């Protein structure tokens, strides 16, 4: 099942940390919706989580590939920073053309591994 917001979702634009696109809602018809995958997404060491919080902050080069993963580049592996990508195909998901990204982890609570 998953969500895969991609299946029911066309023209996914990203610009810094927002994704918006058509998303498909119970009438049938592509409802316009965005996104801000910087309230969603981490980066541990340096590389796109799952589930986080304020990515963007951290990384660079925010894009979507295939409409279905994030890639950018981000600071954390060694103080430096390394282009990684994330499948937001079980981070986010189309609900009744509303935004609905539903994460399958984001456990304990800070697993961005930030003690502060």
């Amino acid at each position: 099942m998953q969500c895969n917001f991609a299946n029911s979702c066309t023209g996914v634009e990203l610009y810094g940390y927002i994704l918006r696109g058509d998303c498909i809602n119970e009438d049938g018809h592509p409802h316009a919706t965005s996104i801000n995958l910087n309230y969603y997404i981490g980066n541990d060491n340096g590389r796109l989580e799952y589930p986080g919080e304020s990515f963007g902050s951290s990384c660079v080069k925010t894009a979507l590939n295939d409409g279905h993963t994030l890639t950018a580049s981000c600071k954390g592996a060694d103080g430096q920073y390394h282009d990684s990508s994330m499948d937001l195909n079980y981070v986010v998901g189309n609900s009744y053309g509303y935004m609905e990204p539903c994460r399958a982890s984001n456990a304990d609570h800070v697993l961005k591994s930030s003690s502060e």
